[PDB]
């Protein structure tokens, strides 16, 4: 697939997901919520969309990944949502590892009003 | 597939996933855990489960979604589980898009108890 | 697939995810991260990765799962990091059932630096 920018890595075929590098520094406060920058925009393949998810390193530290859904026709940059769910504080260091992006499958059903048996 | 309520949305085929609604007015004090009604059940379609992710609006404020698996057996009522994880109150509107169901696909392998190299 | 422990449920043909055990105790205090042993390994099949995800009941508590990513090439024992995002303390018996781990299918693409349109 197609990307634009460094912050995303290439994974050996043994890996589920690329690592995501985070474009600027970051500080978080406990509870503080911020949408770091990653720098890169990639054209998903037909039928696929990306999911955003943690490295275990960083939420070993007590940080999550909120949202995490790329839907195949978006064009923009990425960002990671990143909430500090611990006591203490936390920075994130330029191009540091924050998150993984996994290509998960697509499946459109058709919604039809009926009655669940 | 097969679905009963107005809590969930029809997507358009680029997107991966249908949004779902909120039910009723709910006030979430920080740190506070709460399992919010979308009034929808669905019959999933055989061979698939269902995931239920954050949307990047209400993540951005602060808000996760916690379990999330929705069975291809299960016939209930969906229900998606808030909790406030900033440091500031928040109020979801009535029918307010909170979350995001997405169909993926189901893989089932027999336990084989052995030494693994 | 083969997997070493009994740290891990055989589920239904109808469940996604397989029931993760806890293989001691944990006390969580609000906002405290621990990585929770389960004494099991497994081999998963090739061209899959595996994935933890929350259960309703411990979710609805207030406990979260971050990270979650198992690789189809690691070995070593899993181990879900659970974080107490409510505000108040949670022991976890030994032998407590605390994730679900769901087999999802592996996307390889190589990475092509161009110009997303
Ligand atoms: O963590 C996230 C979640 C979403 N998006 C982007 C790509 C999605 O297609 C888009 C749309 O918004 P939501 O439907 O995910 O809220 O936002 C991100 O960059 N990061
Ligand atoms: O966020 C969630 C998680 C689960 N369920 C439902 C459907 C599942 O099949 C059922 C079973 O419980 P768990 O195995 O997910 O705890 O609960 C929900 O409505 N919302
Ligand atoms: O919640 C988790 C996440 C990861 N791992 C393991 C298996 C992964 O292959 C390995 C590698 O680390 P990360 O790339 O997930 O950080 O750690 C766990 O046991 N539990
Ligand atoms: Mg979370
Ligand atoms: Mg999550």
């Amino acid at each position: 697939m197609i990307i634009e920018g460094d912050g995303i890595l290439d994974k050996r075929s043994e890996d589920a997901g690329y690592d995501l590098l985070a474009a600027k520094e970051i500080h978080l406060l406990p509870g503080e919520v911020k949408v770091i920058p990653t720098g890169v925009k990639l054209m998903l393949p037909k039928g696929y969309w990306g999911l955003i998810i943690g490295k275990s390193s960083i939420g070993s530290k007590g940080l999550d990944v909120l949202g995490g859904v790329i839907d195949e026709g978006y064009r923009g940059e990425i960002g990671v949502i990143m909430i500090n769910v611990s006591r203490k504080s936390i920075t994130l260091m330029e191009r540091q590892k924050i998150a993984q992006l996994i290509i998960l499958p697509c499946k459109h059903e058709v919604l039809e009003q009926g009655k669940v048996v």
